[PDB]
């Protein structure tokens, strides 16, 4: 079904902000892990495979409107170098990634792409609950201190 | 079955503190849980619950004797900005509670209405285990630290 | 996450009708009980619990949005006397949250705040189901017969 | 197999008042669940699906006949606008109906079109039976009153 | 509850494209099945049944918004005369329905009418997903050869 | 444990190459999903998922003898435009990625990093599985044609 | 199969590091849990039974190459004074396991002794996934601080 060229431009703009998060979440988990902080590697190993189905489904949207899904471009890591540090990485990048849904769904609306609005409609769901997960921790670190914080996230 | 006037407007009383506790207590709790701290959450919202079964349990036994619950007036929520002072606020409720309590028990014993003495004594009893509840939960603060308590109320 | 402060002044709102209709109707729902009529006292009590779970919901959106939920300003309940009164109360009450609910997608979707507006429009099914429900009884009480129909909610 | 085509047009004709009862007999139940009549909405959704089953086995014999099933011209609907109504239209669609099926009976018999036949007298067997529940409803709101008729449909 | 007169003007409108593509799904299936091709015509009774499922929800929502669902009109159905021929009628009523399907949205928008909007955007993605199934399918006729593709689909 | 410098550096070569293959497998995946191939989609989302297993094994890998895992460098995707393309472009990125395995192998061997090699050497037989899989797939569309080949993929 | 003479006496110096680590680890495990450190307490008794059964697999095979394995000779035990402390000696006894089972597997591939270099990399597989522990432990006490580390330790 010959989609919208703006709306693919979009959903492709989308689907790189999904791919810089998988490899992201991804490294984050598995440095936690190697940290020996296994339940922040494995809560950060679901966030990365949360991603891996959000591009998915963008994938699979892009390709029944006939656009070509982009999986060589590939933006900007931001992997920190501490716990603290990549969580914030983690949250600066999700709300770059809300701001670009917003638009995307702005012109699916004007352009009546009302099936193309209600996936990413689903996805900053998600998106937005992560930012939630993400900002929970942050606070968190202050109000436990980052040892306690820490401690708490060793054994799964 | 017509009660008496006054332990229907003693029973009002009660309910009109059971009707701030619910809203207090279910605040509180989606505050800790929106701070991470889901065991406090849990603990808080179970609290909540009880005091929405003694509020059932006051507005069946008000229209029983022919009164007239008031849901409308709400008197005031004491709603904390931190995890002790939102205990300290449950457990000033909790205690006006416990001497409106006696008063409206007075009452119902020198009018012998021994069924609505026994259905408040039931409720001064659920209201005394809350108050060791915070009253404990306060003492924890104080002997594991604010930092460690919290930390032990991150997870269900 | 920083939420538009005149979305969460909506949200304030909507949460302030629920709380109008959680009480409305928990009363309602014990009345009936108290007079028998058993099938209304119980679905009434279901209408109860569902605006409870849309609190829940809209308390835990307005803390992610940063915001203070307004549990303390109770509006005008809307308490009827006999069951017809009853039902017609209900369907003023839920034709004003309607109506809210309407301004306030509005406006989420002014801002671009489409999680809230999802939020809402589910809010906006539960309530239109209930005025479908509320109708409909009316709407059988003169097709019936006041007698009959209350005679068909005595039993459960 | 080459069937008569006359026959043909016999099924046809009754397919053609199978597609009227399926398309009034579904709004007929739609209309009844709306007021909430619900044991008239399930009764008449399931002859509704009757409907459906008989236009099935219709289509198929019409085809292995090798002829072309009509389902592009649809007959005049007899909606009511109260239970009465509706139901004295589903009898006189019904009554029309039998007529038919008996016409093409015959006709089957003459050519020798035996199967046909036996499909048109199992059709037949159940628009009897639609004709004895529709009768039977007619009378019983003449002897247990209006309103007490639809007090017992109310509920499933 | 009284509905905007327009957009009940647009649930018809789609209903009347659900109840041609009921009838055009329903014959094709027959068609297929007769022919031998009982993938094909099992997969086409599935289509059948959910535009069925669609033509109801519709129904139901414009007599809960006290409009009259016409039944009675009934569009002109696209009959092909041989696989690849069928399928493209059904390819081309689709696109004629999203068309019909973004315009009534846009109009609920506009109304205020979220929940009909909702529902028509349930039905928009059943309506692409039954796209996406025929391109597919005329596609893959392309690809394995007409002979083949109707190889596939004799036996379930 | 601190690593030698090259083998990580033939570790980040050797990840390099799967995360190519991820994307790559990933898309042509989903391609032939919407080309309703859907025996080839499945095959190749396994391939894909395979990939992903050998990424994360190369990350812990790296990880732990002290490097930085690169995910931020993604070279080019080798996408075909049918199906025999698709195949092609998978086994020419298979032995480009076997090139390299041994490349990585004689360097472990060479500097004693017999863990590191017995990983690769494991990657290794899975790729050379994935050469076997590709190699008779492009055979069989030799001996039993194109057509015939693709309409054994339709169906899962 | 009478064994390379030099492969032998590898074996039996494997064994040497092995029998030293078994007894090593066996203490500070007891230690550990008289401590009532538990959690450490049993990982570290079965890092001794590991130990056991790589070398029960050495004597098995020193005997089948028709050599003496050497049980009598045992190698300087490190035994930590606190928890710290036994980690590090833990530590340097397995980096010190590890470069013996290089030097050792060299040998077994110049001789063309294959198995036995199969046996020694599935015990330096082993015996890596030990230091990685160590390494992490040691990096947790720095993060989390000794306090949390130990008391994470308490409860298995
Ligand atoms: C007049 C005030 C209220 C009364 C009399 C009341 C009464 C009740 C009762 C009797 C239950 C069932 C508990 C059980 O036996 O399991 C309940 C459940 C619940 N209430 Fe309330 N309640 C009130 C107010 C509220 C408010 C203000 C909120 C939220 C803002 C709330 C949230 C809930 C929730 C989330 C549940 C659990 C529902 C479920 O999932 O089953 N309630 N309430
Ligand atoms: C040419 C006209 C039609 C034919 C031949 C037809 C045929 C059928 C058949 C064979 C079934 C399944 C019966 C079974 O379960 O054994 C069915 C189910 C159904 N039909 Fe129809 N039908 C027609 C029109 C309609 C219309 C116009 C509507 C609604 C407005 C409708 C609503 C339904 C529903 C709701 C179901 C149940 C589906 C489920 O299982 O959930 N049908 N139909
Ligand atoms: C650095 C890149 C990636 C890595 C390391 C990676 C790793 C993984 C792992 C370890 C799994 C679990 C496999 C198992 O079941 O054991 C997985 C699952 C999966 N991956 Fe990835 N992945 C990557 C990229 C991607 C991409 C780019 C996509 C799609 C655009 C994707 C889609 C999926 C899906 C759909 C699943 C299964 C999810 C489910 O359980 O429903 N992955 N990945
Ligand atoms: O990242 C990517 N996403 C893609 O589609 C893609 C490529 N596609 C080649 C191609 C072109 C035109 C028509 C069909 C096609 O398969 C090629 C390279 C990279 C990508
Ligand atoms: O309601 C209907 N039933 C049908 O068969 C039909 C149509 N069929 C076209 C046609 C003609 C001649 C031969 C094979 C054919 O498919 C066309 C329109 C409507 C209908
Ligand atoms: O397809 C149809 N849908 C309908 O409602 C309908 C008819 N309705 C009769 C009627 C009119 C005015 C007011 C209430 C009513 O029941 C009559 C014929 C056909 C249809
Ligand atoms: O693809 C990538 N893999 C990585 O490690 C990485 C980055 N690492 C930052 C960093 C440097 C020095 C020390 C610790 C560190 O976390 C930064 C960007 C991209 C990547
Ligand atoms: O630690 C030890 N390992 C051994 O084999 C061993 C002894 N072996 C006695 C013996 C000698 C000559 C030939 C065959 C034999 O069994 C004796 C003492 C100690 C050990
Ligand atoms: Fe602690």
């Amino acid at each position: 079904m010959k989609g919208d060229k703006k709306v693919i431009q979009h959903l492709n703009k989308i689907l790189g902000n999904e791919l810089i998060a998988i490899n992201q979440y991804f490294l984050h988990s598995r440095m936690w892990n190697d940290w020996g902080l296994k339940r922040l590697g494995a809560h950060e190993y679901h966030e990365s495979i949360d991603e891996m189905k959000h591009a998915d489904k963008l994938i699979e949207r892009i390709l029944f409107l006939e656009g070509l899904p982009n999986l060589q471009d590939l933006g900007k890591l931001l992997i920190g170098e501490n716990t603290q540090e990549m969580l914030q990485c983690d949250l600066n990048l999700e709300l770059k990634a809300t701001k670009d849904l917003r638009e995307a769904i702005v012109h699916c609306e004007q352009v009546h792409d009302y099936v193309s609005r209600d996936l990413l409609k689903d996805i900053l769901e998600s998106e937005e609950e992560h930012i939630d997960y993400l900002e929970t921790q942050l606070g968190l670190i202050q109000k436990v201190g980052l040892e306690n914080y820490l401690q708490s996230h060793m054994h799964e």
